[PDB]
């Protein structure tokens, strides 16, 4: 099992930050933690690296699990964050943007991420 760390980032308009990967799936930004990094610290870094968005962690969510196309099981730990700014795609990505919850529900590729979105919304401060 390979650990991952990422963020469910919202802006002041309560829109969520989504990214479209190389396989064309809309998901949340996440990546591998470096040795010595807390998962929260790694999530903030991955968000910045993959979307060019500076975010601040509000509170922890919960981990999701799945097996990627290469047969590797992943356990990604998520954090609710707040951020602003236009996104920037890093090499590999096929899309990125801010989305209303309604739009996200219609774009997110996986069930694990839909539930994550709803819980994040329940805990997002007004
Ligand atoms: N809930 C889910 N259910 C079923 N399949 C899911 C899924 N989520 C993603 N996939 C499927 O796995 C792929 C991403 O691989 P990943 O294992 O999450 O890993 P990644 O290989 O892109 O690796 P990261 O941890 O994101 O990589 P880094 O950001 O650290 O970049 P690096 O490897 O260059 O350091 C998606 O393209 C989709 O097909």
């Amino acid at each position: 099992m390979e650990l991952g760390a990422g963020g469910v980032v919202f802006n002041a308009k309560r829109e969520v930050l989504l990214l479209r990967d190389r396989m064309g799936f809309w998901v949340f930004p996440k990546g591998h933690p470096e040795p010595g990094e807390s998962l929260e610290e790694a999530a903030v870094r991955e968000v910045w690296e993959e979307t060019g968005v500076r975010a601040e962690v509000l509170l922890p969510l919960y981990p999701t699990r799945y097996v990627n196309p290469k047969g590797v099981e992943r356990e990604v730990h998520w954090f609710l964050m707040r951020g602003e700014g236009a996104p920037r795609l890093e090499e590999g990505m096929t899309g990125a943007g801010w989305f209303s919850p309604e739009e996200a529900r219609a774009l997110l590729a996986f069930p694990e991420d839909l539930g994550l979105l709803e819980v994040a919304l329940e805990r997002l401060p007004l």
